[PDB]
């Protein structure tokens, strides 16, 4: 008999994988809302803001309408190149959020040692990547990398129909701290990470005022081969592919159709996804360049990164965030962890999401979330920066793992304004100015200089109806 060679493999739920890391796809929990997981692994932060940045020049008429779709491609193009060095090098893309990729290898305690020096050496070979790299007037195509280690939790929380995940804890806290730290073309390690790792592999430069290090060059031992020392290092990485499946970048491109575990996984995508997914929609649709209006909703707590009592407080948040969304189709794009405190990126207006008066029901849901949240147990400050304007909308990453993302000058705007301006609703001027609603529901605010952005224009608080 004939042996025709399998077919590839495309069912819907490889299509839902490819936008979830190894975390969730395999991960089997339990289903009670907040769930958490305590574990620990290497953390990569790669900070791709010099790739995001790239929306403003292809918003220009020199792209004639093809902004989005030039600006996709090249996005894709090299941040293809980065997820492909991850995942060789054994790691699990997370998330694609905050203008940075975060990557996890989660491996026993007694593995971080190893691991750490795996992960240097991913983070030089992404460096390398784009050592001779530029774009005609600017060769600030390069990233930063923060890498920590140690302990990591990991919330899931949700309801029956939508999930999501976070990770949490000083690793975490620590990987951005790390990030923030280096400079373009530099690998940061934690101070934890530098205690933990193989010293005799590099050599590092003290950072001024930090216990953090930088990684000068990674030099090992007259007896060292990375390749061995990396097949050793592959009995600890569960999911490494192996064998009949070593041609492919993740063991999910081999996931079989299962209900229960699509069912499980689809919750973490949106519909619009799901609907391209299902062959529903055309596969270009949701690369676009919309006017939308950003409200990032940050929650601070006292005990920083202790999952116990903040996985409670954020199911809580997201209860009532979900039900606010709900009405005006808003949709809740990310949530992540920022300098400790938990940040829901929020927008208004996706595609087939529009909703005529955007301005003021984004406005009013912001007060809304800011006053019930306000009074959740354990949050110990809220802040909400709604933002407007043309945002770049679109699946980002590579096309085994892929995230839909939104980016943009008023993305970072009202992530920069929740943090300048804590405890208070913010917006911008085109908020304020299109909403219409009258002049005492705000308070003209005092101009801060926001790293990241120039010039913001005039800012508001959103004061609400009354005096109160
Ligand atoms: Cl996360």
């Amino acid at each position: 008999m004939n042996t025709p060679k399998e077919e590839f493999q495309d069912w819907p739920i490889v299509r839902i994988a490819a936008h979830l890391p190894d975390l969730i796809v395999y991960g089997h929990f339990s289903p009670e809302r907040p769930f958490m997981d305590y574990f620990d692994g290497v953390l990569m932060f790669v900070d791709i803001s010099g790739f995001t940045a790239m929306t403003e020049k292809f918003s220009s008429a020199m792209y004639m309408d093809r902004g989005a779709e030039q600006l996709v491609e090249i996005l894709n193009y090299h941040i293809s190149a980065i997820v492909e060095k991850v995942l060789i090098f054994g790691g699990d893309i997370l998330k694609f959020a905050g203008d940075a990729l975060l990557a996890l290898w989660r491996v026993e305690r007694k593995q971080l040692k190893n691991i750490i020096t795996v992960v240097i050496k991913c983070s030089l070979e992404i460096h390398g990547l784009f050592e001779t790299q530029e774009w005609e007037e600017g060769l600030d195509i390069r990233v930063k990398i923060g890498l920590a280690a140690g302990h990591i939790s990991m919330l899931v929380f949700g309801d029956e129909t939508h999930s999501h995940f976070l990770v949490i804890g000083q690793a975490v806290d620590d990987v951005r701290l790390a990030q923030n730290m280096a400079q373009m073309n530099d690998v940061i390690l934690s101070p934890n990470c530098w205690q933990l790792c193989d010293r005799s592999m590099i050599e590092i430069e003290s950072v001024p005022d930090q216990r953090a290090v930088k990684v000068n060059f990674l030099k090992p031992p007259p007896n060292f081969n990375f390749d061995e020392f990396f097949t050793k290092c592959t009995t600890f990485m569960h999911y490494y592919p192996s064998g009949e499946h070593k041609n492919l970048l993740r063991l999910a491109c081999t996931l079989k159709p299962d209900p229960e575990l699509e069912m499980s996984l689809q919750k973490y995508v949106m519909e619009s996804i799901l609907k391209q997914i299902d062959n529903k929609q055309l596969q270009g649709y949701l690369s676009e360049l919309r006017p939308v209006t950003i409200v990032f909703v940050n929650l601070m707590f006292e005990d920083q990164d202790k999952a116990e009592e903040i996985g409670p407080a954020i199911q809580d948040a997201y209860m009532h965030i979900t039900s606010v969304l709900k009405i005006f189709q808003g949709q809740i794009n990310k949530v992540f962890m920022f300098d400790k405190g938990c940040s829901f990126l929020c927008v208004f207006g996706f595609p087939g999401e529009k909703v005529p008066d955007e301005l003021t029901h984004a406005l009013e849901c912001a007060m809304d979330i800011f006053d019930f949240c306000s009074q959740v147990h354990k949050i110990q400050t809220v802040s909400i920066g709604v933002a407007s304007g043309i945002v770049f909308c679109g699946i980002v990453g590579h096309t085994v793992r892929h995230e839909y993302t939104v980016i943009g000058q008023k993305v970072n705007l009202a992530a920069r304004m929740m943090m300048y301006y804590p405890g208070i609703v913010t917006c911008d001027s085109v908020t304020y100015n299109g909403s219409n609603l009258p002049a005492y529901f705000f308070k003209e605010l005092p101009k801060k200089v926001m790293k990241g952005v120039a010039d913001s224009g005039p800012l508001y608080q959103y004061w609400g109806r009354t005096e109160k």
